[PDB]
């Protein structure tokens, strides 16, 4: 029998980590990359290749779900892992990002209320709401419900989204232990705020570690901070959260994010980059992106990346995936999809084997200088 | 206004001819290749698509459509043209050559009962339901129904059915005339028979010229008996049938049957050839057929066939098709087919280009020195 959550540091590297997260769905390895997962139509990969790309566990945008198709029709279909025809872990967001970017009626300590892009309708989230959504979701691991802060934000507005995401993380806490059958098979992870502001970030971290949470997220980057300032918040907020607890730092990133994130101390990734640079024709290479439909690979027999062991480069060239892209067939942008995906899983792994032998800050090292030199 | 049926030849080369059949829906140029119609649906090349490889005419089979949807259903629809979405001429077959191959209950003068090789209902044919199925479908050729003798067939078994098929040629005849819509808007063809015999195909020739059609079919090859023997066959029977109307070879065939069919004065052609080899992973080349599966093909970047200029060729490298064909992708399937039955119309347009120019002869010699050595 597996348990509800068990987190266990195989090897360390400095501040880098990497072991493993066990659940009741199944293990997953870590440093981890999430995909973002979808319903399971013709217009998607199918799960059973995303599986294959090496993703021990995807991640659903609970305010998508919610507003299609909603989340007593995707309980009444049996939850998320039936919808998503994904047996193994679902991580949910808590869905009060994409209220303040894509969607909003009325906002105040009690929760919001907002209109959907879509029709109109309204809609209500809380820490109470959001958590009885992602219960409806039947996901397992669950993301507290906080105040986003836009970038740049002043002090004030840093430090009075902080402290109302800390209450409304307490919120979360109590709400989630409150259903039993989510307490006993689900997990529960807190989000630290605090923008660019060390004090900030540190009263949001003991506050955090007070409440008690499974897993610990940096919240508030990846908004259009750039890497050198993004790195430098990591460099002092990643200590401050519970070492023997899974870090996760959300919404990065491109791949020499993942690498530096991990020398911070990271352990978990979600990223809608491989999804949308294959469906815009770029492909992920260990000599950097590249734009298949260039003239330049018209003629090009090698696969995507020289190196990468996914399905699509056993056996597509760059060429034919090219004339399918310039073509406007929906399978070319499928394969530069999966080997994106699959590309991601595979800088996972290398970063936990190096991490295990001892040579990760050497492969951080030779990674940059060949990524970004381009030699594609 | 253009006329019914109106066959006019622009130029000859000994038994050669090139030119026109004007009808209300298009013009035909000829020699002319007709591919083998299907339902519009996405299983099947768009019919525009085949439009754009120089397709003037397809052919519709009339034992197929009334099994599966059946006429009355087709006439319910607007008819072939709008069941095929094909605006231009279509000429259907009368149904009887399915009848011995495909399917058969009572034989007699009268006509024939058989049983659908799908569901087993019992269907009926004659010359008199044939055209009157054949005018449910609203095509704008109408064949003859005949008796086809198997091969190899006794001088006994050919003659009698040579002459149940001339007495059947003229109830075609009348059914065709009696309605006035199929008469003043579609033209009907008769089918010469005899076998490999000169006096029966003599006999046939001069009982359908004095029946009169608007255009005459060889029937009774390409039904195993080897090039050599059509070719001796034809030597003897299309001058016996009148000059100055269409002569048609009924399914035939390969690029080089049709070659030496032209220099025997053939007008038309139809062969399912150029679509199951297009399924099957062969392709149609100026230096004979290719397999496209072969390994040898996996880095071939020049396209199929260096001189075609369909939509294909223009675009699409062997390697990629391989790779296409390999994985299974319908998409290799199509683009294979599409090839395939533009090969057949340039084929057919270089005919009638040199036959206008008085070279047919020595774009025969040069064809077959180059298709037979295979040199792809
Ligand atoms: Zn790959
Ligand atoms: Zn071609």
């Amino acid at each position: 029998d597996r348990p509800r959550f068990s987190f266990s540091i195989a090897a360390r590297e400095g501040k880098a980590r990497t072991g493993t997260i066990e659940m009741k769905r199944g293990v997953i390895r870590t440093p981890a990359f999430m995909p973002v997962g979808t319903a399971a139509t013709v217009k998607a990969l199918k799960p059973e290749t995303v599986r294959a790309t090496g993703a021990d566990i995807i991640l659903g945008n609970t305010y998508h779900l919610m507003l299609r198709p909603g989340a007593e029709r995707i309980a009444k279909l049996g939850g998320l892992h039936s919808f998503m025809g994904w047996d193994r872990p679902i991580l949910t967001d808590s869905g009060g990002y994409q209220v303040m970017s894509l969607s909003l009626t009325k906002q105040s300590e009690e929760g919001v209320t907002f209109k959907s892009h879509l029709d109109g309708s309204r809609h209500m989230l809380s820490p109470e709401r959001s958590i009885e959504i992602q219960h409806l979701l039947g996901s397992d691991i669950v993301m507290a419900f906080d105040e986003s802060t836009p970038y740049p934000a002043t002090p004030s507005r840093a430090a009075s989204s902080m402290e109302r995401s800390m209450r409304w993380a307490k919120r979360s806490r109590d709400a989630f232990d409150s259903r039993k059958e989510q307490a006993e098979n689900a997990a529960l992870f807190g989000i630290q705020q605090g923008s660019v502001f060390e004090n900030l970030r540190q009263q949001s971290a003991d506050a955090l570690a007070e409440i008690g949470f499974d897993g610990y997220a940096v919240g508030g980057l990846a908004v259009g901070e750039g890497q050198d300032e993004m790195f430098r918040v990591l460099d002092f907020s990643v200590p401050m959260l519970p070492d023997d607890k899974p870090h996760y730092l959300m919404g990065v990133g491109k791949p020499d994010d993942i690498v530096g994130a991990v020398e911070r101390g990271i352990d978990m990734f979600d990223s809608v980059l491989p999804t949308r640079s294959g469906r815009n024709g770029q492909a992920f290479t260990w000599d950097g992106p590249i734009n298949i439909r260039n003239a330049r690979f018209s003629e090009d027999l090698k696969p995507l990346d020289s190196e990468c062991h996914c399905a699509v480069c056993q056996k597509w060239s760059r060429a034919c995936i090219h004339a399918l892209i310039r073509a406007g067939e929906i399978l070319g942008a499928m394969l530069m999809t999966e080997h994106n995906i699959a590309f991601y899983q595979q800088l996972m792994q290398k970063i936990r084997d190096s991490i295990s032998e001892g040579r990760f800050s050497q492969f951080a090292q030779d990674f940059r200088a060949r990524y970004f030199a381009r030699n594609s």
